[PDB]
């Protein structure tokens, strides 16, 4: 149908019109004195929220063109929050000021791929400026009191969380489930982690962690991708009886076959969660034997001439648990044997030594750890039910950020941590005039998360911005108290991933808008 | 329905002002400085694109002439696309300077068909010299050079593209599927390809490659037009059944059968695609039963008793993988015995020794070259899977440009062979000063390139164009980096067939446009 | 006042609007079947006139940018009535057509600064190519057969002009006035006349001919510029004692010195004329003498000690009647002595002789011949009051003609002359292609005036445009016969002069309307 | 600094454009160039614009460039303005 089309500036004031929406409504989150931000529900009474990551979501504008800059802007930030695990309430925030700041800048008559340039080679800079003044979490004692911030002081939590790693390696899979009764436990089982979600939503039937949850599933391994639901009758029909609830994971589904699934759930008749099957060609067929022998099941791929129709409740592996995420799937508790698996590894091992390649045996070394793997299977006491369910949900936040720590480290957190790569790489400049004013506006936009806490907390921020860079060390201001000091005696730090993570993403979708001569949208007539 | 009919300039207005609509949002992407270009999407994040194709495919216009100006050069400029392989962009942007200079001109009061003589004339001196300043490539070192130049210097990907020439020769068969993972393969098999493609878009199932491919299909042949749907159902059910997808190819599919198989297609199952088989009359009915024994199917025709419901699915052919374009269909491994072939080579062999007529002789050389050929398969490595996704694609492209490189031979690029080609004719002139014009306004129009590649790297374009002028042979500008130099040396250069093709078909419309007097659109009402 | 500024093309579409405006009403008149064209009047009933200069001068505008263009085309179409005599028309229609096709080749883009050189070197090389075909009238059969065609066919007018020529020279003063009744009259008095006319409109008594014209008046002489009214009373007084009219000459007026003059001669008491003294300095004091000489009056200022207060109507020069154009002073048959006239030039004489220089020697000569030479006479035939106010001007016509005739010869009217210059000049061009579009555009609009005057006619302009062309020598159309041939034995002619200038005018002016970028209104506010 | 110097090009700019020529292009060739070197727009060709006898007292170029300045400063530098009211 007929498409409005927009071109220039009056393209882009239109695109930043629409992040200065976004940010703002998000922003005032921002800071331990973060603002409350009313979301009206749809029947019933509205939500109350200090949490930008659900007023994002919420957020869309009426204007086409605006909605674009928006959900433009919205897309790079909660790339940071399947990538990191938090961070979405500062890439936002550091893109809009990079944005109306490039916007002003290519009105004024400066080179767009200069600037664009000077923006990238501040960003460049200021992330190996901010692994130079990183620290790692490693051992468990540094990994302990990181869970213990993460989870608001609880000890306890912070333990678990050390403990556990150290079950199952300090880069192992780690699960959290519903608790008995009271106090925390912390079993390790078979089981095998990997990196798929469900195929759409939908499926998606416990929104607290937001994903799909099966207890004591069938699991259907197929090579193929599935097309259409005829070919599943006999097991799905078949699942019914025995009354289980089924994990289809293919190498992918395509359209009537997913539709069913989709509208087969929510009606009852039958619980079922779709996922990708991970890698390709080869090593996939190798990953998707690699836990056919863990769960005691089948592959059911042609490639051996079993169809879908030649399918019986027997073939299909099982395990205690399933679940799955925005993207990760993980088996808990493998229905194969000691026999079956070790075995498998013992088969595997011995290519190791008999790997005529290099690349080939990263694939093994990965594989070997996959399937020798377990999983560490943290429980929830609390006391009234309410406790566990709340709980459960903040034990899930610090096994994300201590993970995402013991990956790049840590660093001071109220956005001190940008103002110190930020006066670090100080003077920097390029070609011409125009890929400083680029660099400058990359530096400039890098105050601008802290300068946003300040403001939410209600003091000047200029001063106190000032009064940060001022200083040296792991020294800066802690608006939860408002007074200055060691930031991470005051017990505030962010993993190093998720600060360097935001400020990456933001400065991508920063270039690409600065970068935009004409829009296309749809016509509203 | 009602007509609203516009004349004259009050129509040519419209037209024009339409093109620009268009060359504008695609000139946008044109060049290593390309702006980027946001397209909404109806569900979720708008795309942002470099790519001028895609930034085209989405413009529709609301005022009916103003959108037939956009649909007309539309059409044309993916000619040069459909034909080589890339230069849309440079032919949208070519038949801008052609169509304002050239309406600009006309209401001035020249004579709009001398004009369209002049443009006609200039553009035929222009191709003559730009065949002049083309080095060819045919040799093997040649081809690995213009190869590895068009998949971003990667050495390796023009290796296999010349190693797959030298295999089935130059105007040989090749295809590329997707790979084993990390490192590539090549083999040649006993497949064939036709020069026909999908007869309806909506079978496209690979909208990154405007290709539709299926696996494991059945094949069906027939012999005549296939116009209903309940004379055919039977052949539908069966396959729906026994997994595998269908390749129609019959004389024509048309009406009420093109409908319903198209829109169960884009839902039901069967994922069938339709094109019109190659030749017509009687070299038609033996080039279906030239690829009836390469797949072992049955051709279905009238004539040798079996009509369409006596046709189970044991009629139909197979091979282990098909893929049909707009304008090219490709059978790969049919499922048919060497003897059967061999064979059919052997009654063909003996039919070339029973002509005494010099050309019904090539029409068999023609499919002796199709069945003794086979089909050149480049398997594309990458690994970490998406990084085969991008690596499809380059290849894919990069054989595009090789192929019409060892054609016609390559010029320099970055817009200047086009220059290099405007300079060596100057002084040329007309019957008179309405055709002298047109051929001043050609001239003019095919510094068009050039000049919208440096202004999006935001240097003069005058400036730099003049300085291109005054230099010879190779000297160009190299907009990626923004040194003077020879183009060739710094590995920047068009295929000729392209710059060719786009400068012929961006005159071609523009000579149309120009001498237009009576637009007819259907009503507002 | 706040002004209203314009630029660019809304600048030169808008005098292109008021141009064509002018050129409509005025072109409707042009050629023997002109349109009658209605003009309102304050009182009474309405005038109709197939009068071109009669129209041009009633159209003035309401948008103040139009009126301008037409204001500008009317004042140097103008300078051929000024200059020539006839043609304030055709230069008018020619200059529409220069300019209503030279604005449309400047909005398509073409060089303002090289169209206009193209005109110009075109019209440079056909004012040349109208001589060339210039017959000449110089023998006294040639002068007297140009007078009757002038004066619509009648020999008595056009013998009495051929005969006033053989008295006094070519070069010599010839003037007309009401006659006794029926029968003309040619006398031979002496007289002057000379570089300026009347200082002002509202001096103009005779309307009838836009002239200055008094019986028996005085004269005053001046050296000095004139302010104060005070120091005139002593002769202004003495003057309406008697009731004469007066005419001062002096080195100007101005200010309240024209103030009250124009006043009170408007009020009928006293009338009076006032107009620059002719040259400057020396030679202008001189000549003031050489006119008091010829009146019998005195030089009045401080150089023979005489201020204007002292000076009575005693010290005033006389003459039978003075008379006053635009630029035109003619003192006829003056009072002074027979003697003290060959006495004056008897000095000038040895004078003469004396000068030892050539431009010196070339002003005392033209002066000696004023003197000497005096004037001719043409009393005008009648029978009826008004069908001789009517003659005058039929003879003031023919004598402006006749005179120009004498200078530079005579051509083909009917337009033709200009149509035979044009077809006697195609090959030619300019330094570019610019530059030759010119030469077209002026080429092409040689054909405006007889195009014109065809269609008026109703006949096919094109067609009988294309036999003119075919033909050559005086081969023209007479429009108010029908019949083709050789127009000069069918008595239709213009002077060379009126047709070269009448074209060189509009060249002059199209080449500044066409090299317009602003222009700056007094805001319709 | 560098928003003054491309104010400099600007007179020789608007004469090459006034001309109907390329205002960039041909004054990259006059910068390119040293000497008395320019561009006589009436003729237009390229030499010593001493020998075609083109020149500007030193005088009027100065003061040309310093008055510009100034008035420039003053605009820039400028906040409020109060003018007599409409009606």
């Amino acid at each position: 149908a007929a498409k409005d089309i927009r071109f220039g500036e009056d393209a882009r004031t239109r695109m930043v019109r629409g992040v200065n929406v976004l940010a703002n409504a998000v922003k005032a989150t921002l800071g331990p004195k973060g603002r409350n931000v009313v979301l009206e529900k749809s029947f019933g009474a509205p939500t109350i929220t200090k949490d930008g990551v659900s007023v994002a979501k919420e957020i869309e504008l009426a204007d086409k063109f605006e909605n674009m800059g928006a959900q433009m802007v919205k897309e790079v930030a909660s790339k940071t929050n399947d990538n990191a695990g938090d961070g979405t309430t500062t890439a936002t925030v550091l893109a809009q000021a990079l944005i109306r700041e490039g916007a002003k800048a290519v009105a004024a008559g400066m080179n767009p791929m200069d600037l664009k340039r000077g923006i990238d080679q501040a960003v460049k800079a200021a992330v190996v400026e901010l692994k130079n003044i990183s620290k790692p979490t490693t051992d468990d004692k540094a990994i302990a009191q990181v869970g213990t911030i993460s989870a608001n002081s609880d000890e306890s939590i912070g333990n678990i969380i050390a403990e556990a790693m150290k079950k199952v390696g300090k880069e192992g899979v780690i699960t959290v489930e519903e608790g008995s009764g009271l106090e925390n436990e912390l079993d390790v089982v078979e089981g095998m982690q990997f990196d798929r979600g469900y195929l759409s939503p939908y499926f998606i039937n416990n929104q607290q962690s937001q994903s799909a949850d099966l207890d004591d599933p069938f699991i259907l391994l197929h090579d193929k991708k599935i097309s259409n639901v005829r070919d599943l009758l006999p097991v799905l029909e078949g699942v019914a009886k025995a009354g289980k609830p089924l994990l289809i994971v293919a190498e992918e589904v395509e359209g009537e076959a997913l539709a069913t699934l989709v509208v087969n759930t929510i009606r009852g008749i039958v619980k079922v969660v779709a996922v990708k099957a991970p890698g390709f060609g080869d090593r996939r067929k190798a990953m998707l034997e690699d836990m056919a022998v863990l769960t005691g099941g089948t592959v059911i791929s042609e490639e051996v001439g079993l169809a879908l129709e030649k399918a019986t409740i027997k073939d299909l592996g099982r395990a205690k648990k399933v679940q799955v995420s925005k993207e990760n799937t993980t088996i808990i508790d493998g229905a194969g044997d000691s026999a079956a698996i070790e075995s498998r590894v013992g088969q595997i091992k011995t290519q190791i030594e008999d790997t005529s390649s290099d690349y080939d045996r990263e694939k093994l070394q990965e594989r070997v750890a996959k399937l020798a793997g377990g999983v560490a299977v943290i429980k929830v006491g609390a006391s009234t039910e309410i406790e566990m369910k709340e709980k459960k949900a903040r034990v899930e936040d610090a096994l994300h950020a201590t993970r995402a720590a013991v990956e790049e480290g840590v660093v001071p957190g109220g956005g001190v941590a940008l103002v110190r790569a930020l006066v670090a790489v100080g003077n920097l400049t390029g070609a011409n005039e125009d890929q400083t004013h680029g660099i400058q506006i990359a530096l400039r936009a890098m105050e601008a998360p802290l300068r946003e806490i300040v403001a939410n907390a209600g003091e000047e921020p200029s001063v106190i911005l000032n009064k940060v860079k001022e200083g040296t060390g792991n020294y800066g201001y802690n608006a939860a108290n408002g007074e200055f000091g060691d930031m991470v005696e005051f017990g505030i730090l962010d993993p190093t991933k998720v600060t360097r993570s935001a400020l990456q993403n933001a400065a991508s979708i920063a270039g690409l808008m600065i970068t935009t001569e004409a829009m296309v949208a749809d016509a509203p007539k």
